[PDB]
């Protein structure tokens, strides 16, 4: 049994299924110039047209509700709503009355929006004009006021997410240069962490001050995503550690600042001055700014620890990640997605783990699915029965039912990633995560895969009255 008010449904982001890139006064994202960049997108693709899902709202929501979702997360972008970013620059109505009405929509159609600022899609005019998320004085300011936009004309909104994936953002964006905007630096996603952190604290204080609805159900948090760990060899104090180590470094890294007040000491011990210090006023916004703890979750992998210190490249807290342990067990199966082998009692470890490190906070799943090796070679038919995938959802939320009946964890609501396969960032397209076909070649036309109808009999099953 999971409470008679438990929300589901499925989630996306604006910059992978949108399209639309130039319709309507949208300006540039940093994604938008990443992709024009040779060598950047494993297909050399770009979200130029992706599901055209800016121009089928009313299809979207007709999906929804064929499916039977409770709730719908999916995000804004930013460069819709003011083309070059700043508080000092021009408001985009167009952009404003796009996101009113599909919001009015989904309302109408009875299922409850959960609402991202921010999915990775930083407008270039910032970038360009101070250094966009480098910048701890500018980039919180523009920020807030960008919230205080959004806040002002979604006033029937009461789901509020700030951040998708900072790690993503800082790691892959500033430190591999695998995402945009393509910087390397042993210093820089440090420095982007930070202001992403202080960035949300004004976000909130200001949603918290001047917008949260008087009939109390308004509520705003980070989303932070985070993979489980198991000891390469269990037996090893040292693997233990690493494994620990680990999490704080993947995770710990945001919630412990938003929960407990500052940075982990593993990262401090590590990093030294590559990672900033909160001042007394950055400290008073961030700490406890999350109403909810969004949690994004896919996979796990076992941890081993180095014979020796960390180099200043070194992201992950000085570890291998590993998909086999001492034994030679493996994790799980391949998926088209390298990095994800599905493991669901490491869904059910990481809630707990969260709970335990923040006093059970309650948890929004806001992202959680997988890719299957080799499903864009597949023909329609094949396609669409993605046994894999409906076995993945099916483990991984009697893995959420575990944590939650025996360790009591409090977990509120699960989103799917995602409602439709989409431009999966520098894979391209060839990586589909969706419970639903989109085929790109016949006009994005789309077809619900198997497992996008077996989502409502499993939660139908399991919520209560």
């Amino acid at each position: 049994m999971l409470p008679k008010d438990f929300q589901w449904g499925f989630a996306t982001a604006a910059y992978q299924i949108e399209g639309a890139v130039d319709q309507d006064g949208r300006g540039p994202s940093i994604w938008d110039t990443f992709c024009a960049q040779p060598g950047k997108i494993a297909d050399g693709s770009s979200g130029v047209t992706a599901c055209d899902s800016y121009n089928r709202t009313a299809e979207d929501i007709a999906l929804l509700k064929s499916l039977g979702a409770k709730s719908y997360r999916f995000s804004i972008s930013w460069s819709r709503i003011i083309p070059e970013g700043g508080r000092g620059d021009a408001v985009n109505q167009a952009g404003i009355d796009h996101y009113v009405k599909f919001v009015d929509d989904l309302l109408d159609a009875g299922i409850t929006p959960f609402i991202t600022l921010f999915h990775w899609d930083l407008p270039e005019g910032l970038h360009q004009r101070y250094g966009g998320l480098l910048n701890r004085t500018e980039f919180p300011l523009d920020f807030e006021n960008y919230a205080r936009v959004m806040f002002r004309a979604l006033p029937k909104v009461r789901n509020w997410i700030t951040f998708n994936e900072p790690l993503c953002s800082a790691i892959p964006g500033y430190g591999s240069g695998t995402f945009a905007p393509g910087r390397q630096s042993t210093s820089e996603p440090w420095t982007v962490g930070h202001n992403i952190l202080v960035a949300h604290g004004r976000a909130v204080k200001a949603y918290r001050d001047d917008f949260k609805p008087a009939s109390g159900d308004g509520q705003i948090g980070i989303v932070l995503n985070g993979d489980f760990t198991y000891p390469w060899d269990a037996a090893d104090p040292a693997d233990k550690e690493a494994a620990e180590r680990r999490l704080e470094f993947f995770t710990a890294w945001f919630a412990d600042p938003i929960y407990l007040g500052d940075y982990p000491a593993s990262m401090r011990k590590q990093l030294g001055d590559r990672l900033p210090t909160f001042t007394p006023e950055e400290r008073a916004l961030v700490h406890g700014s999350n109403d909810f703890y969004g949690m994004n979750h896919y996979t796990s992998n076992y941890i081993r620890h180095r014979s020796s210190p960390a180099s200043a490249d070194d992201t992950v807290g000085n570890v291998d990640v590993l998909f086999t342990n001492k034994q030679g067990n493996c994790i799980g199966p391949e998926t088209q997605s390298p990095w994800l082998r599905p493991c669901a009692a490491g869904f059910r470890d990481f809630l707990v783990w969260i709970s335990k490190r923040y006093g059970y906070p309650p948890i929004y799943v806001t992202e959680n699915g997988t890719s299957i090796k080799g499903e864009s070679d597949l023909p329609k038919e094949k396609i669409l029965e993605d046994d894999f995938r409906v076995k993945y959802y099916n483990e991984y939320i009697r893995a959420m039912v575990t944590a939650v009946e025996l360790d009591g964890v409090n977990v509120k609501g699960y989103f799917a990633w995602s409602l439709m396969d989409n431009f999966e960032w520098a894979d391209g397209y060839v990586t589909r995560f969706g419970v639903t076909y989109v085929d790109y070649e016949n006009g994005q036309k789309r077809f619900p895969k198997k497992s996008a109808k077996s989502l409502k009999p499993l939660f139908d099953e399991l919520i209560a009255a």
